[PDB]
């Protein structure tokens, strides 16, 4: 169906323009047929996931690149890829006019869109909000007589995550994650800086925040929303730096462990949410393997831990191999999964570049990079913002893959979003990450997975100038020439019988 | 009968702390004997409005500046004070618990308070909102019939000015201010940017804009509450600049006066709600004389408006003489009203400065040029913030003079509160501006009013760092020999007879 | 001619992109022939400064609006158009490679750019600076023994003065003003802040900072540059606010006459300097004419000033006529002169919109409007800047007709420059502006002036939508026949005898 | 001899305020007989480096934690602590009247000061310059007959350089680095973005590049200065990343590796300048053992390579055991060296935050952490910065342990200075890192050394709140009895004979 429209301004590529009568989206998804693979292209000069088709040969020579399919050799399974539902971003969408909102949501939900499915709903404000509530303001309420959710939720976060919901075939998974509790709980009475729950674990401070937990889910659930996991805490790590600049709750690696030891894994055992599970860490991977040492090690703590959840932005000094790699190796039974990554972010980086191409394949390098160290799942940042990276109410301002104008009711998906999509749409849940050898070194990114089905599906990233001519082997079927473009992203779709 | 506990944050002045069960207030007004006045005093040392008695003499022994009333020189009626019943101010007050929500809003409207009787009321969302929203967004709902007010009015608003209104003595007026339409009345389909409605005068988007000022007088009705008057629109002009940030709706002054002509006096005057005032302008008065020029030497506009409503935002605005005094000279039987005032600011200050002396000295400095200049009265912004200014979908970047910390059920009262009160409280409805001659040029700001009742009330502002001694001659009753020390603003009040 | 090498940044308009090898330019300046006229045409659809020739008819009819010439009425001659080489507009000059650098300078200085032939210079710092800095820092140096000029001046102001001057045929003007004295010459003991000089006007602190003019122009003089004239301060009003923030000092209008009188007037006088002219002022233009009554009335301080400087930035709250016009009414014969003007200043307002057509109109508007109240020449800030509008070591970032991207070795020419130079290029030094009356009410902005020689320019701007259809008529010669098409500029040259 | 007159700013500690006449200094150093040790004590709450003696004795009383000196578990030796002689750092030392000048250099470079003995030199500017400019940026020079020192060199740099020289009694080794060449050798032809070398290794790009680190050479040899050693760029991998906005110039290790092999290691070998050492990397650690590998196992790069430089960047950084002492493992032989360490980012904390004792601790950690993993010299970034951290010609970001105030002719002594000063004053030139064995888990961080003539010294961060009881223990003398207070740092010397 209709294609990008595209607009330029001036970074290295182009945003598609969507607006309340146009938006640029896809035919109903088919398989090829047996004998032939699908390639979804994406470039630098402009293309989108624009559609072709080819024949698997019975016949290989050359010395080109080869990538051959190693079936056999099964990791990971996917749980999934999507983004947050913060207070900007709800607040962005619900700006636009109704029919440029539903085409903002196809976007990411539909079939015809990304196929997102799983949303990050934070537990009431973060820096991505216009104010700094929690859910319990009144001080001293231990009984959490005065609980409630404000607008943010029922008005905004609440009527956009029902509206995805409808608007998605996948089931989707909803994950909460909270940056401070009440102040009235904490060390320092504020909702930001330095400062943790009062008193120790297994106390009335500990008891009342993990009855806190409860009582979101219980709220969400009055509104028919229903949680697949709930973070420990966002960044716990960031609570524990003096004049942290937003809301926080720091734990040590040990205050975490003992916390949902003795108070948020009973509590939310006791209670009829019990099926909801629960990740640890939610922060940096560079704290990798040892935060999982602390709690996992623990049988009282092990107990109650899913899987623990990593946030990007320190990658790059945490090699995957040491950090996830190790953390794999230590608990291979609890999942690794990605829970939050932007663009940026650092001092030096400029908040919302429109267009930018970079930008693009930092994400869809990062969700390679994740796959292949036993990483479940993927999920970016704030779904929506403005043009200056916000609302942000301490103007901690960055990207996001759509980009809201509310003055002219359009937006604009930026490389970030086709990035991301290359994976999101062609990966259900189920999807097991299977073995993918190189014929010899090369500058390409790629990973390998089968779906549930049987069927393959390889993504391939160029982030080096140069066309690579590859051949993807895969015994069952054959060879797939193609060649990938400089500055491409594919992925290739096939029948393997 | 409570005095002011007073905290420092760092800044010239105090505030004054206020919380569940603790707030500074006054003992029922009481006032002497003719040759007896009082004097309420606020100091930037921490004085508020500090009662003292004092004798007025036949003997003049000053042989400095002398303030002469001139009773027969006589000026404008005043219509009242007041401030912004906004989403903000009402989100704000209402996380405080109930007995700090009375202590709060006796401080504003009962007698033991300062004694406001004006209530501006934003129709639908502004910048001053946690969401964009009209009353009316289902799309081409040309008769109306999917109007409704949300929550912000049925939960925070409504209920609040209930409580206002019980609290005062005084008859409150009701204000009402659209800020935008519908974004399908509208050129733009946008709830901000440069953006007017679509047609023309007397069309069916012109006449759907005009009904939504009477369902909107219909609801509040059906809520026991009426109006005193509406404006126009809230700042016309804004709605003609670039991709403003905010709700906004474009007028010329043309377009205002065919609007106003064809369709919002028309349909107003059709229906019960007829007896509404309808004020003009609401803007920034830097827009006078021309737009009064414009809309009010038309026959068939003049006849539907009853004064011109102005903004003061006040780092800032035009000379006085060449706005106000030139917009009475040409038209001098349609009242001036100052419609909403705010501070600073200011790109090196803060949106909210905790006990800014100069933030008050700017509001009682204001009013008094004002009151001097036929203004009939004064209201200000929104009622309450919290510390950072918000809750603002857009940016803060204005005080308020009451913020209130919700995480210590605290509420503090800033200077500002004071300045406006040394007007609200002594001047009621009715009272008459009269002469005050200055017997030499001075720094000083004064005003004098007669109340209904004939008796005086004399205004005085010390913007200077300097003792000024003074006397005040009432013709009729003596020399009142007294000090306006250096940072202060006097109050006196005297019987005539 | 090089045409313009357009770009878009999703702005209103275009940029025209210039790098090392490439920019558009002009071919040498030509006279039409007698019974012909030029046009210069911009247009918000992307024609920059194009040329074209028409025939003046021998007569007319209609109908349409006719701005007719009145020759024979005759108001202020020109000194003329320029901007600003602060330490920011000089560091993104030479941070290009030198054949870029020799096509931004010929852009503005020669014939075949826009012929600037006004340089304003910043003494010392100011905010577009990345450092506070003064000539004279030594503490106490009241004999200013260890005065002299930083690299900021010898490496990169005045090499790029220099090569300005070689490049302009015309002469070029410069204008030098300060934001700062030394710190120990200022009550406040710092750079920013509320602080004027110590003392009293006529003692060592202020006879000290009078010498300092002369050791500026001591040192400017031994790298062979002159001076056309001095402004007393850059904003004097702004050293009266507290926590003002970047460089300044402060003067009331009473402080500024009387250092005037006493200290800098004479100081100049007795110096080889004489010849160089004082402005006042120098800020902005609701200051008027209040200030100038101060100052001029004072037979001391009048003798030594030559003319008012203005800035732009408070014009729209100060009509032209009750300033400008009343100023000039009551001081005939002390020219007014535009000293600086920007876009992006408030709030509210983004910084560097890449492209923007309004910014342009807004320069043009403000030209014509100056030009129509006796105002001799306008000066914009900053001659470039980089894309986040700066650098500024206090952030204060702002627009530029030109801006730099040093990574790409290339610089964008905005909408102001090609709405500046529609002025600058055809008006030279000397021009007499004369009368020109309209038809009938119009929508239009026009200025009529004659050359030196004799002979018309006509500029004409649209900022409304709609084409205008017009005739401007000459009695010495005929009509010409023309459309000033919506979002356009144009200037008209023909000779008349 | 003079003690700290402290100061504070607000910050957690204070700063140790210097002028012209008055600076804080010590005694020429002095050691007590064998049996007796000293103590050097700085404590956030304002002991700087103060000492006392006490004895060391048979008898152990200490029952708490035991670090025992291992003498004959023997690491690396060591080089040297300085900082960088930039642009920023002259500017601001030389603003400063002379007395003051030699009070900064004295503290710095004497023994009466803390004893550098390092001093990096950028080769032309890098963002801490307030101008562009290489030695050659005459375009296409290929003989390089243009190259010239500017003044920032023969005027601020090179007498600075004299002067600490002049004053240390350690001899100083000089370490020059480049950040960009002229950019007529630059893919870009720009001074900072994505760019690298035009054309391969071994040609006339590259070889111009190379011979222009000769001519460097020369030009200070001239001014009567040698280099110990050079690094081959400095942040290699900046220039890799799109639009960098410092000076760079790109190297992936490949294009390191082989321009040291064709270009630079050749041009230097066959030069006077053979003698200089040559490091690699100069860069963040996260880029080893990668970086070393490609380089070092090329033995054609490997023989003109003596060590590999390291950045600490220092609110982050990659952990030391994979990075340093994997790099250690793999290429025993070729010592690490500390070339570049600064704070702080993050985004929410000025530039310079005078007294922070947080940023001291940060220093100290640091280098303790790289002593233990065998590094064998740590050097500072700027020297000297102003109280906004520049100037600094694209953004201040960084604090400095020395703060000018010029304004005041003062300058300020940070924690950081003192951190510094517990490690340089105290390991002189060959000192070697000796084993020292804790007895117990525990909060310090501890690093023993012996001096090059046997004397043992060891420091002792606390970077906690309690007071840690302390024993240290020498095999060959006996039981230092001691305490480690809270935020604390401790260095200990004593004669082993
Ligand atoms: C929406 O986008 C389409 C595609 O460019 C265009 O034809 C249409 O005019 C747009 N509608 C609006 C309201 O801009
Ligand atoms: C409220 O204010 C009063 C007077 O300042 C004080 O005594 C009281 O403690 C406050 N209440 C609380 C809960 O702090
Ligand atoms: C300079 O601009 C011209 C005109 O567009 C173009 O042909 C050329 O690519 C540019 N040169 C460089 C170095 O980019
Ligand atoms: C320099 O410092 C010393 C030590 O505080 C002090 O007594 C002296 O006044 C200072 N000199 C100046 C110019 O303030």
């Amino acid at each position: 169906a209709r294609p990008c429209i595209p607009k330029s301004f001036g970074y290295s590529s182009v945003v598609c323009v969507c607006n309340a009568t146009y938006c640029d989206s896809f035919d109903p998804p088919t398989f090829p047929a047996l004998g032939t693979f699908s390639r979804y292209e994406s470039t630098r000069s402009g293309r989108r996931m624009e559609l072709s088709m080819g024949p698997i040969q019975a016949n290989h020579t050359g010395t080109g690149l080869l990538l051959t399919l190693q079936p056999e050799q099964k990791f990971q399974k996917v749980k999934g890829f999507g983004g947050a539902m913060t207070d900007a971003a709800a607040l962005n969408i619900l700006a636009l006019s109704p029919p440029a909102q539903n085409l903002l949501l196809k976007s990411y939900f539909s079939e015809e869109g990304i196929g997102y499915n799983i949303i990050r709903v934070p537990m009431a404000s973060c820096d991505f909000s216009i104010r700094t509530y929690t859910y319990a303001d009144t001080p001293d309420d231990f009984q959490l007589h005065n609980f409630s959710l404000p607008e943010e939720d029922t008005k905004l976060k609440i009527p956009l995550i029902h509206r995805a919901l409808q608007l998605a075939q996948r089931p989707v998974s909803l994950l909460a994650s909270p940056w401070t509790s009440p102040t009235w709980l904490k060390t320092n009475g504020a909702v930001n800086g330095k400062g943790s729950l009062k008193g120790q674990p297994g106390d009335i401070y500990h008891q009342t925040w993990a009855r806190y937990f409860v009582k979101f889910l219980d709220a969400y659930a009055e509104h028919k929303l229903q949680f697949w996991a709930v973070t420990a805490e966002n960044e716990p790590s960031a609570g524990l730096l003096s004049g942290y600049p937003f809301q926080c709750l720091g734990f040590t690696p040990e205050h975490q462990r003992d916390f949902i030891a003795r108070d948020l894994g009973p509590t939310l055992a006791n209670s009829t949410h019990h099926n909801v599970r629960l990740l640890m860490l939610d922060d940096q991977r560079l704290l990798l393997p040892h935060w999982a040492k602390v709690v996992l090690t623990d049988p009282e703590a092990a107990k109650y831990v899913h899987g623990i959840a990593v946030h990007w932005y320190l990658d790059f000094l945490a090699p995957a191999k040491a950090t996830l790699g190790e953390t794999h190796r230590l608990f291979p039974n609890t999942m690794l999964f990605a829970s939050e990554a932007c663009v940026g972010s650092k001092f030096w980086e400029q908040s919302v570049r429109l267009g930018s191409w970079d930008r693009g394949m930092q994400y869809s390098h990062s969700i390679i990079t994740n796959l292949l160290y036993h990483v479940v799942g993927w999920t970016d940042w704030n779904l929506a913002l403005n043009p200056e990276g916000g609302p942000n109410w301490v103007r901690n301002f960055v990207d996001s893959p759509i980009i809201v104008d509310i003055t002219k009711d359009t937006f604009y998906k930026q490389p970030m979003f086709y990035h991301l999509g290359h994976f999101s749409k062609f990966i259900p849940e189920g999807s097991q990450r299977v073995g993918l050898v190189a014929s010899q070194k090369n500058d390409l990114d790629a990973v390998a997975l089968m779906h549930p089905d049987g069927s393959a599906v390889v993504v391939v990233l160029n982030r080096s100038s140069k066309d690579v001519p590859l051949t993807i082997k895969d015994p069952a079927v054959g060879f797939l020439e193609t060649i990938s473009p400089g500055y491409s992203i594919h992925t290739y779709l096939w029948h393997r019988q």
